[PDB]
């Protein structure tokens, strides 16, 4: 269920063990590599900033379930399901200092991998409340 | 980077707000947060930076969008026909909405109307960071 209310934190993992393969094949399979973007000043936190990355990450990709075709529908889900879970904690609104720089695709996809490796032995394991509010870097 | 026949047409600010009010659907995009503070050049820096994201909006819009997407394009096009240089590293952007985006493009457009068919701009073709 959600844990807008509660403390932000998982009693199931939320990411399978095959993350890496899912991500792996929407990457190879892309019809195009799509403009999106990446925050260029979070905070170095692995945790926070895992879960930070993945917020937005998130975002992206129910956005381009918007504007892909039919058949990139089950490749894109698929990497949603991986990362939807951020979606049920009350993470605020990013904050004025934040800055991005915009790449493609396959370099979110990529990044997305990524903060999966760091925060799968962590995910079911802690009290996330800490990082509801992104940070950035001085 | 100089022009015979001015490249901005009188209506530019009905064919951007045409594509900002009928806008099917939104997707983030960049603006630059801390470009050096030039009026004319800064309003070329803008708007050779609005101009790829135009294109870029080409390849993820609709069918019904791309008339409205290549009027705008079609206003500010011609920044392509200089050498702008490759962005310096000091360059930071900030997300924001295609609305946003517009509204900046119209504003550059509106201060580089009268200039562009006098000017050289080639001191132009490096993009500038403020302090």
């Amino acid at each position: 269920g959600s844990h807008m209310t509660q403390d932000c934190s998982f009693q199931h993992s939320p990411i399978s063990s095959d993350f890496a393969v899912k991500i792996r094949e929407l990457s190879d399979y892309l019809d195009q590599d799509y403009p999106v973007t990446v925050a260029s000043n979070l905070q170095d936190e692995e945790l926070c900033g895992g879960l930070w990355r993945l917020v937005l990450a998130q975002r992206w990709m129910e956005r381009l379930k918007t504007v892909a075709g039919s058949k990139m529908q089950g490749l894109l889900e698929r990497v949603n399901t991986e990362i939807h879970f951020v979606t049920k904690c009350a993470f605020q609104p990013p904050p004025s200092c934040l800055r991005f720089v915009q790449t493609n695709i396959s370099r979110l996809l990529q990044e997305t991998s990524e903060q999966l490796v760091a925060l799968k032995p962590w995910i079911t394991r802690q009290n996330f409340s800490r990082c509801l509010e992104l940070q950035c870097q001085p």
